[PDB]
């Protein structure tokens, strides 16, 4: 209804406390007998919510469903981010990270829970099913130069290593410059776009899919055998507020080293998060495919490589395939 | 009415032959007292309209008022732009640009007959007259490195400067990277914007803003002396729409040129239409400031710069007052 989102961010704000439903009707001027409704609606939903005589109620698991009354809480509390809008499905959040920016210097994120479509790099198709991952887009403001992009890109990478790591009992490795794994399963892909000019980045737009909970019975067949979730490499129940919640912080974290130090100063920790060395890699690079090596990355992110031919090149980018 | 561009649009198609009141009323399916009612109005909007007894209708002259049905005609012949779209008055074609090339790869330009919220570089004031200028946004989709963005705004800035030199007597001038002027008035401003990624440019966008027929009276008393308009360097009464078509040939044999030649083909033609040299510059960088001649442009476009205590710099963009 109306209310479940302000009922709810209530029942999140009250934490460890239990609030009445009394209490909860006089906050939002509304009649005891609609918050019982609208509590029993949340509990459907699968909200786990403990209602005890005299006392009142208490939040104590939500679902696999971003709610934004929640996720305002998320936003009030920082530093970084203006607002966030939170979607049911929608056809990306990418798109609508685009359109929100234009015309304001905002900072904000956009969460869905669904894509209808999710694309990746050269314009993929990237699974976003219903209640599995994350997929989510962030819109920040550095004020640098249009050359910086791919610095971005390579801290906020070691963010979202960092926040998987924390949830999943096997090793998490980056795969440069867009792609996390978790042993050879993909469990992430990012992107980093801009709107800039020559005077300078308008804004940065990280779109970040991160799968959470699918079995592999979830993914499609084409993709199977080369997708995994952060589920699957957890003993516990992974709850997504607890990932949004790290997810946020470490973003902050790489985005203030990436305002601050020069990638020679992560560059080692980057290196010892690669999954890409001592092994053949396929390149794309439009028509062409080559084999090769990754020889180093050096110090101003580019990646040194030695083809099958013996020939080296320094690379901004790539699409490596193993 | 409902079928004013649609009128209009038969006219401008039967150019120089008459069509009658009969044969429009025919096409639209609809009387011909409307076909008259319609023509009135257009009369009244200032459309110069030869009406004869037993012949028809011939447009003789549009007035300063975009039509779309008119620039339906210009993309129909075109090789390059897949629509437009025209507005009496809006917040900014660039705005409108940024939002309308979201999760699509057309090709298409914005005009606008006023802007409320015109913006130039550094997010600065610029003045949108209803009626009096050229205030558009050209969005296209060069499969490119982002680094090109720096070439493909000296490209356009000829592309720009031969239009605006096709109409006036006086000489017409670039002022690097940013501005054209005929002698000390400003009269045009362009910037080039890009979306992005580490794969290659999204799309370019060019806001172009084209003082056409201000009279130094119709400026604001800040930007007056250092502001003028098509009209003040030419005899003959300045034709939007002639002008318009000019602009696109021009946008367009630049940017063929941009997909086609290195920087260095077209760099002595650049240096001979810049007014930058033999006088001293005041850059601005942020809090400095400081004054500077411009020695030369590279092959790369980069500015040459000696500045007054003799250090050298090669800037790739400035801001420069005279
Ligand atoms: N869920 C999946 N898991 C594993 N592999 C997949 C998946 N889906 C497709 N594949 C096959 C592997 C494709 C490999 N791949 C990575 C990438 C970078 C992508 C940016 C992430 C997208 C995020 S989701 C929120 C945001 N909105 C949006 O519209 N996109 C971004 N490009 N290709
Ligand atoms: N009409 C004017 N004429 C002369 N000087 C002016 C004017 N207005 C303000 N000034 C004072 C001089 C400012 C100098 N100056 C140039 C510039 C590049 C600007 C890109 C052009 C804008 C075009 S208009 C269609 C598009 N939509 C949009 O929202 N913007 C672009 N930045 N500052």
């Amino acid at each position: 209804s109306k209310y479940s989102q302000d009922v709810l961010q209530l029942l999140y704000k009250n934490k460890p406390n239990y609030i009445s439903g009394q209490s909860i009707a006089e906050s939002l001027n509304i009649s005891r007998t609609a918050v019982k409704k609208v509590i029993d609606q949340l509990k459907l939903e699968g909200c786990k919510i403990d209602s005890v005589n005299h006392k009142g109620h208490l939040l104590q698991q939500l679902p696999d469903i971003w709610y934004q009354g929640i996720i305002d809480q998320y936003t009030k509390s920082s530093a970084l981010f203006d607002f966030s809008e939170v979607y049911d499905s929608i056809d990306s959040t990418q798109l609508a990270a685009k359109k929100s920016l234009v015309g304001n210097q905002s900072s904000f994120f956009i969460l869905s829970d669904e894509q209808t479509k999710g694309r990746g790099r050269f314009n993929r198709h990237w699974s976003s099913s219903k209640g599995q991952g994350l997929w989510m887009s962030v819109v920040l403001r550095p004020n640098v130069a249009f050359s910086m992009i791919s610095k971005f890109n390579l801290f906020i990478a070691l963010g979202i290593r960092d926040a998987i790591q924390h949830f999943s009992q096997d090793e998490v490795k980056v795969k440069w410059p867009n792609d996390i794994y978790i042993d050879n399963g993909k469990v992430c892909g990012f992107l980093t776009e801009m709107v800039a000019n020559n005077d300078g980045i308008e804004a940065i737009i990280c779109g970040i899919g991160i799968n959470l909970t699918q079995q592999l019975e979830n993914f499609d067949e084409s993709i199977r055998h080369r997708a995994t979730s952060i589920q699957l490499h957890d003993k516990n129940k992974l709850d997504r507020y607890q990932f949004l919640e790290r997810l946020l912080q470490e973003i902050e974290k790489r985005y203030n080293q990436f305002l601050t130090l020069p990638f020679s100063e992560i560059r080692e920790e980057y290196i010892a998060a690669s999954n890409i060395w001592n092994r053949t890699l396929l390149f794309t690079e439009n028509d062409k495919q080559f084999k090769g090596q990754a020889i180093d990355l050096d110090y101003d992110g580019y990646l040194i490589v030695r083809d099958e031919a013996g020939e080296s090149h320094r690379l901004i980018s790539a699409d490596i395939d193993f």
